[PDB]
């Protein structure tokens, strides 16, 4: 066990392994520190409250659950996590430690520099879908970058949401992350927001100036009959030519989001297959695009009481293990 130190910050006692020195207040509550130990820069996150009810309590398993799973180059993980307890009966605070992401991608960048964020968010994105997760809301904010622009995914605004989840769909494919992705990186092309919806509904009128209203295969897949019904009240308009909505672009670029903004999830590309377009031939290798170990949804989504999650949470701060 580390020696701890105490310390009133936020305005809460926080208590941490000594190795953390010189925390500092960047707003459950982060705070960056400098990890003695590594000689990391690092972000130290006391959650708040975490089992003062059964929804904080799940919540907190499942963040923790996550996290410890999380193990690739461009996907933020956990470098630390720690209690001051010795034991479950004086379990009441936990704390996460990540790198310390100095910026994020929230005007235009070159091709050459698109190409390499794009291919970096792919590479993480192939890697969380291949354990099954969905993100739902990658964004500008949750991309953070380095220096040498070495970029992870990390964890309100409505502009790279898929229309499907603008309609309340559910039965979410992994590609609603792919719609996001085409998002983002038009603004990175053009440096404009691509779908600046105004609220709610405009966010959807503005999707289908662009990629055009339901063609027949796509109604032909819509179980809800009012959904069914507004559309074929809809008047029929035709896809918007890319190449004119981003004009001067890398061609490759201009047919990748093609293939990602596509309004039926089925048709669009998926990361593996995006890693593979022609557009990342300067960064693409097979031999290192990894895929996840399979991670278990069910094992959150339980009704359990307070004290299991809390005994469940505790298990995994003790079984924990740094990375190299
Ligand atoms: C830290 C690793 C990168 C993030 C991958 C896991 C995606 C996070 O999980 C997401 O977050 C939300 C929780 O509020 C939920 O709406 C969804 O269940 C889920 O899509
Ligand atoms: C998949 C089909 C989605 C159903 C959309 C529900 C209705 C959309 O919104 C409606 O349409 C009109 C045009 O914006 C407006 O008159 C009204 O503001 C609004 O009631
Ligand atoms: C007028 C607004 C229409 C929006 C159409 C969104 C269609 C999204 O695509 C759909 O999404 C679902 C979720 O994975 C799937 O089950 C479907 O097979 C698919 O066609």
């Amino acid at each position: 066990r580390p020696t701890f130190y105490r310390q009133e910050l936020n305005k809460t006692i926080w208590e941490v392994p000594e190795r953390y020195q010189n925390l500092s207040p960047v707003g459950g509550s982060v705070c960056a520190a400098f990890d003695t130990k590594t000689g990391l820069r690092v972000a130290v996150k006391k959650l708040s409250r975490p089992f003062q009810s059964i929804i904080h309590a799940k919540r907190t398993y499942r963040e923790l659950r996550l996290l410890k799973h999380m193990k690739h180059e461009n996907v933020i993980g956990l470098l630390d996590v720690f209690t001051p307890a010795r034991s479950l009966e004086e379990f009441n605070d936990v704390y996460l430690v990540t790198h310390l992401m100095g910026a994020d991608l929230n005007q235009k960048l070159t091709d050459d520099h698109v190409q390499f964020l794009i291919y970096q968010i792919l590479r993480g994105l192939k890697y969380i879908h291949s354990a099954d997760i969905i993100h739902r809301d990658l964004k500008p904010s949750n991309l953070a970058v380095n220096e040498d622009c070495e970029l992870k995914i990390l964890d309100a605004t409505r502009w790279y949401r898929a229309p499907e989840i603008m309609l309340n769909w559910m039965h979410y494919n992994q590609t609603v992350d792919i719609w996001s992705v085409g998002c983002i990186m038009a603004e990175l092309l053009t440096g404009r927001t691509l779908f600046p919806g105004t609220d709610h509904i405009d966010q959807l009128k503005l999707i289908l100036r662009l990629v055009g209203t339901p063609g027949a295969e796509l109604l032909k897949k819509i179980s809800s009959e009012s959904a069914r019904n507004y559309i074929q009240s809809l008047t029929q308009m035709p896809k918007m030519n890319f190449a004119n909505v981003f004009i001067g672009a890398n061609p490759l670029a201009v047919d990748l989001l093609e293939k990602m903004l596509v309004l039926d999830s089925d048709k669009r590309i998926t990361a593996a297959q995006a890693l593979a377009h022609a557009y990342f031939a300067q960064y693409h290798d097979p031999d290192d695009e990894p895929v996840a170990d399979p991670y278990d949804q069910s094992l959150e989504s339980r009704d359990l009481l307070i004290d299991e999650w809390k005994s469940l949470t505790y298990d995994e701060v003790i079984s924990f293990v740094p990375p190299p």
